[PDB]
Protein backbone atom coordinates (compact mmCIF):
# COMPACT_ATOMS: atom_id res chain seq x y z
CA UNK A 1 0.00 0.00 0.00
CA UNK A 2 2.96 2.28 -0.62
CA UNK A 3 2.64 5.18 -3.01
CA UNK A 4 4.90 5.35 -6.05
CA UNK A 5 6.94 8.12 -4.40
CA UNK A 6 7.37 5.95 -1.30
CA UNK A 7 8.42 2.87 -3.27
CA UNK A 8 10.92 5.00 -5.20
CA UNK A 9 12.22 6.43 -1.92
CA UNK A 10 12.94 2.96 -0.53
CA UNK A 11 14.50 1.93 -3.84
CA UNK A 12 17.07 4.74 -3.76
CA UNK A 13 17.97 4.12 -0.11
CA UNK A 14 18.38 0.38 -0.69
CA UNK A 15 20.40 1.20 -3.80
CA UNK A 16 22.71 3.47 -1.79
CA UNK A 17 23.07 0.85 0.95
CA UNK A 18 23.96 -1.91 -1.53
CA UNK A 19 26.61 0.28 -3.17
CA UNK A 20 28.31 1.60 -0.02
CA UNK A 21 27.99 -1.04 2.74
CA UNK A 22 30.72 -3.69 2.37
CA UNK A 23 29.01 -6.33 4.50
CA UNK A 24 32.00 -8.69 4.23
CA UNK A 25 34.49 -5.92 5.18
CA UNK A 26 36.69 -7.18 2.34
CA UNK A 27 38.24 -3.73 1.79
CA UNK A 28 39.01 -3.06 5.47
CA UNK A 29 42.77 -3.61 5.36
CA UNK A 30 46.10 -2.32 6.70
CA UNK A 31 44.54 -1.58 10.10
CA UNK A 32 46.56 -1.31 13.29
CA UNK A 33 46.40 -4.01 15.97
CA UNK A 34 47.23 -4.09 19.69
CA UNK A 35 50.95 -4.59 20.25
CA UNK A 36 44.23 13.27 37.69
CA UNK A 37 40.48 13.11 38.19
CA UNK A 38 40.50 13.32 34.39
CA UNK A 39 42.56 10.14 34.03
CA UNK A 40 40.19 8.79 36.69
CA UNK A 41 37.16 9.70 34.58
CA UNK A 42 39.00 8.60 31.44
CA UNK A 43 39.65 5.28 33.19
CA UNK A 44 35.92 5.05 33.86
CA UNK A 45 35.35 6.07 30.23
CA UNK A 46 37.70 3.39 28.86
CA UNK A 47 35.95 0.28 30.20
CA UNK A 48 35.54 -5.42 26.93
CA UNK A 49 35.81 -7.41 23.70
CA UNK A 50 38.06 -10.09 22.25
CA UNK A 51 39.24 -9.83 18.65
CA UNK A 52 39.49 -12.70 16.15
CA UNK A 53 41.14 -12.58 12.72
CA UNK A 54 40.55 -15.54 10.39
CA UNK A 55 43.20 -15.88 7.70
CA UNK A 56 42.37 -16.89 4.15
CA UNK A 57 44.46 -20.03 4.69
CA UNK A 58 42.37 -20.98 7.74
CA UNK A 59 44.66 -19.67 10.47
CA UNK A 60 43.12 -17.81 13.42
CA UNK A 61 44.51 -15.03 15.61
CA UNK A 62 42.75 -14.13 18.87
CA UNK A 63 43.39 -11.21 21.21
CA UNK A 64 42.19 -11.04 24.81
CA UNK A 65 42.60 -7.63 26.48
CA UNK A 66 44.31 -6.69 29.77
CA UNK A 67 43.00 -5.36 33.10
CA UNK A 68 43.57 -2.11 35.02
CA UNK A 69 47.70 0.13 29.40
CA UNK A 70 44.01 0.62 28.54
CA UNK A 71 45.05 2.51 25.39
CA UNK A 72 46.31 -0.48 23.39
CA UNK A 73 42.92 -0.78 21.65
CA UNK A 74 42.39 2.81 20.39
CA UNK A 75 44.49 2.70 17.17
CA UNK A 76 42.54 -0.32 15.91
CA UNK A 77 39.22 1.20 16.98
CA UNK A 78 40.10 4.44 15.18
CA UNK A 79 40.90 2.50 11.99
CA UNK A 80 37.61 0.58 12.13
CA UNK A 81 35.64 3.75 12.89
CA UNK A 82 37.38 5.54 10.00
CA UNK A 83 36.57 2.70 7.60
CA UNK A 84 32.91 2.73 8.65
CA UNK A 85 32.73 6.53 8.48
CA UNK A 86 33.91 6.41 4.86
CA UNK A 87 31.09 4.03 3.98
CA UNK A 88 28.53 6.21 5.76
CA UNK A 89 29.75 9.29 3.88
CA UNK A 90 29.54 7.45 0.55
CA UNK A 91 26.03 6.30 1.50
CA UNK A 92 24.87 9.89 1.99
CA UNK A 93 26.44 11.23 -1.21
CA UNK A 94 24.49 8.76 -3.37
CA UNK A 95 21.14 9.83 -1.88
CA UNK A 96 19.57 12.44 -4.14
CA UNK A 97 17.82 14.24 -1.27
CA UNK A 98 21.18 14.56 0.48
CA UNK A 99 23.28 15.88 -2.42
CA UNK A 100 20.61 18.48 -3.24
CA UNK A 101 21.19 20.07 0.17
CA UNK A 102 23.80 22.84 0.43
CA UNK A 103 27.29 21.53 1.13
CA UNK A 104 27.38 23.19 4.56
CA UNK A 105 24.25 21.31 5.65
CA UNK A 106 25.61 18.06 4.23
CA UNK A 107 28.66 18.48 6.47
CA UNK A 108 26.49 19.43 9.45
CA UNK A 109 24.24 16.38 9.02
CA UNK A 110 27.16 13.98 8.57
CA UNK A 111 28.92 15.36 11.65
CA UNK A 112 25.77 14.77 13.69
CA UNK A 113 24.75 11.35 12.39
CA UNK A 114 27.93 9.51 11.31
CA UNK A 115 28.22 7.63 14.61
CA UNK A 116 24.53 6.69 14.67
CA UNK A 117 24.54 5.28 11.13
CA UNK A 118 27.69 3.31 11.93
CA UNK A 119 26.01 1.65 14.92
CA UNK A 120 22.91 0.89 12.83
CA UNK A 121 25.09 -0.84 10.24
CA UNK A 122 26.94 -2.70 13.01
CA UNK A 123 23.65 -4.04 14.38
CA UNK A 124 23.01 -5.88 11.11
CA UNK A 125 26.21 -7.90 11.69
CA UNK A 126 25.51 -8.36 15.41
CA UNK A 127 24.87 -11.92 16.61
CA UNK A 128 22.73 -11.79 19.75
CA UNK A 129 23.00 -15.55 20.37
CA UNK A 130 26.81 -15.43 20.58
CA UNK A 131 27.29 -11.77 21.54
CA UNK A 132 29.61 -11.09 18.60
CA UNK A 133 29.83 -8.60 15.75
CA UNK A 134 30.78 -10.64 12.66
CA UNK A 135 32.73 -8.30 10.38
CA UNK A 136 33.88 -10.76 7.74
CA UNK A 137 37.19 -12.26 8.83
CA UNK A 138 37.14 -9.97 11.89
CA UNK A 139 35.05 -10.75 14.96
CA UNK A 140 34.47 -8.71 18.11
CA UNK A 141 33.24 -11.00 20.90
CA UNK A 142 31.95 -9.90 24.30
CA UNK A 143 33.95 -11.55 27.07
CA UNK A 144 32.33 -13.44 29.94
CA UNK A 145 26.01 -11.37 32.81
CA UNK A 146 22.89 -9.23 33.17
CA UNK A 147 25.33 -6.56 34.38
CA UNK A 148 26.83 -6.43 30.88
CA UNK A 149 23.51 -5.35 29.36
CA UNK A 150 23.60 -2.36 31.73
CA UNK A 151 26.01 -0.81 29.22
CA UNK A 152 23.76 1.40 27.05
CA UNK A 153 25.39 0.58 23.70
CA UNK A 154 25.24 -3.16 24.37
CA UNK A 155 21.63 -2.79 25.52
CA UNK A 156 20.86 -0.90 22.30
CA UNK A 157 22.22 -3.66 20.07
CA UNK A 158 20.35 -6.42 21.91
CA UNK A 159 17.06 -4.50 21.89
CA UNK A 160 17.31 -3.46 18.23
CA UNK A 161 18.19 -7.00 17.14
CA UNK A 162 15.13 -8.33 18.98
CA UNK A 163 12.88 -6.27 16.67
CA UNK A 164 13.74 -8.54 13.70
CA UNK A 165 13.97 -5.65 11.26
CA UNK A 166 14.10 -5.96 7.48
CA UNK A 167 16.86 -4.47 5.35
CA UNK A 168 14.39 -1.81 4.21
CA UNK A 169 13.59 -0.79 7.79
CA UNK A 170 17.29 -0.44 8.65
CA UNK A 171 18.03 1.89 5.73
CA UNK A 172 14.99 4.01 6.61
CA UNK A 173 16.30 4.33 10.16
CA UNK A 174 19.60 5.45 8.63
CA UNK A 175 17.80 8.11 6.57
CA UNK A 176 15.75 9.37 9.53
CA UNK A 177 18.92 9.67 11.61
CA UNK A 178 20.83 11.33 8.76
CA UNK A 179 18.16 13.96 8.06
CA UNK A 180 17.82 15.26 11.61
CA UNK A 181 16.90 18.97 11.26
CA UNK A 182 18.22 19.82 14.75
CA UNK A 183 21.90 18.95 14.37
CA UNK A 184 24.22 21.85 15.25
CA UNK A 185 24.82 24.22 12.35
CA UNK A 186 21.98 23.08 10.07
CA UNK A 187 20.63 25.96 7.98
CA UNK A 188 17.91 24.37 5.81
CA UNK A 189 16.17 23.17 8.96
CA UNK A 190 12.76 23.42 7.29
CA UNK A 191 13.81 21.40 4.22
CA UNK A 192 15.56 18.74 6.31
CA UNK A 193 12.55 18.49 8.63
CA UNK A 194 10.15 17.87 5.74
CA UNK A 195 12.54 15.27 4.33
CA UNK A 196 12.78 13.52 7.71
CA UNK A 197 9.00 13.53 8.09
CA UNK A 198 8.58 11.81 4.72
CA UNK A 199 11.17 9.15 5.55
CA UNK A 200 9.30 8.44 8.80
CA UNK A 201 5.94 8.33 7.01
CA UNK A 202 7.40 5.88 4.49
CA UNK A 203 8.63 3.69 7.35
CA UNK A 204 5.24 3.84 9.09
CA UNK A 205 3.51 2.88 5.84
CA UNK A 206 6.00 0.08 5.09
CA UNK A 207 5.41 -1.52 8.50
CA UNK A 208 1.62 -1.28 8.22
CA UNK A 209 1.67 -2.81 4.73
CA UNK A 210 4.11 -5.65 5.45
CA UNK A 211 3.82 -6.63 9.16
CA UNK A 212 0.31 -7.55 10.37
CA UNK A 213 1.45 -9.89 13.16
CA UNK A 214 0.64 -9.01 16.79
CA UNK A 215 4.36 -9.11 17.60
CA UNK A 216 4.80 -6.03 15.37
CA UNK A 217 2.09 -3.89 16.97
CA UNK A 218 3.59 -0.48 17.82
CA UNK A 219 6.75 -1.41 15.89
CA UNK A 220 7.05 2.02 14.26
CA UNK A 221 6.94 3.73 17.66
CA UNK A 222 9.45 1.25 19.08
CA UNK A 223 11.83 2.06 16.21
CA UNK A 224 11.40 5.81 16.72
CA UNK A 225 12.14 5.31 20.42
CA UNK A 226 15.33 3.42 19.55
CA UNK A 227 16.48 6.34 17.38
CA UNK A 228 15.99 8.75 20.29
CA UNK A 229 18.03 6.44 22.52
CA UNK A 230 20.72 6.10 19.84
CA UNK A 231 21.01 9.89 19.66
CA UNK A 232 21.40 10.07 23.44
CA UNK A 233 24.05 7.35 23.23
CA UNK A 234 25.73 9.38 20.48
CA UNK A 235 25.95 12.46 22.71
CA UNK A 236 27.39 10.58 25.69
CA UNK A 237 29.91 8.69 23.54
CA UNK A 238 31.12 11.84 21.77
CA UNK A 239 31.95 13.45 25.12
CA UNK A 240 33.68 10.22 26.17
CA UNK A 241 35.90 10.20 23.07
CA UNK A 242 36.76 13.89 23.42
CA UNK A 243 37.93 13.35 27.01
CA UNK A 244 40.13 10.43 25.91
CA UNK A 245 41.43 12.39 22.90
CA UNK A 246 42.40 15.17 25.32
CA UNK A 247 44.51 12.75 27.39
CA UNK A 248 45.74 10.32 24.72
CA UNK A 249 45.44 11.35 21.05
CA UNK A 250 44.07 8.69 18.71
CA UNK A 251 41.58 10.34 16.35
CA UNK A 252 42.44 9.90 12.67
CA UNK A 253 42.26 12.97 10.39
CA UNK A 254 38.77 11.94 9.24
CA UNK A 255 37.48 11.54 12.81
CA UNK A 256 39.03 14.91 13.68
CA UNK A 257 37.09 16.46 10.79
CA UNK A 258 33.85 14.85 12.00
CA UNK A 259 34.56 16.03 15.57
CA UNK A 260 35.43 19.56 14.45
CA UNK A 261 39.01 19.32 15.74
CA UNK A 262 41.04 21.97 13.92
CA UNK A 263 44.60 20.77 14.59
CA UNK A 264 45.82 23.92 16.34
C1 LIG B 1 35.60 1.25 17.23
C2 LIG B 1 35.10 -0.02 17.85
C3 LIG B 1 35.31 -1.18 17.25
C4 LIG B 1 34.66 -2.47 17.66
C5 LIG B 1 33.12 -2.43 17.69
C6 LIG B 1 32.63 -1.76 16.40
C7 LIG B 1 32.47 -3.81 17.84
C8 LIG B 1 31.00 -3.46 18.07
C9 LIG B 1 30.99 -2.21 18.95
O1 LIG B 1 30.18 -1.22 18.30
C10 LIG B 1 30.35 -2.59 20.30
C11 LIG B 1 31.32 -2.52 21.47
C12 LIG B 1 29.10 -1.77 20.61
C13 LIG B 1 32.52 -1.75 18.95
C14 LIG B 1 32.80 -0.24 19.03
O2 LIG B 1 32.18 0.23 20.26
C15 LIG B 1 31.59 1.44 20.24
O3 LIG B 1 31.59 2.16 19.27
C16 LIG B 1 30.95 1.77 21.54
C17 LIG B 1 31.02 0.88 22.61
C18 LIG B 1 30.41 1.18 23.81
C19 LIG B 1 29.70 2.36 23.96
O4 LIG B 1 29.08 2.65 25.13
C20 LIG B 1 29.63 3.25 22.89
C21 LIG B 1 30.25 2.95 21.70
C22 LIG B 1 34.28 0.13 19.10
Amino acid sequence: GLTEEQRMMIRELMDAQMKTFDTTFSHFKNFRLPGAAKWSQVRKDLCKVSLQLRGEDGSVWNYKPPADEIFSLLPHMADMSTYMFKGIISFAKVISYFRDLPIEDQISLLKGAAFELCQLRFNTVFNAETGTWECGRLSYCLEDFQQLLLEPMLKFHYMLKKLQLHEEEYVLMQAISLFSPDRPGVLQHRVVDQLQEQFAITLKSYIECNRPQPAHRFLFLKIMAMLTELRSINAQHTQRLLRIQDIHPFATPLMQELFGITGS
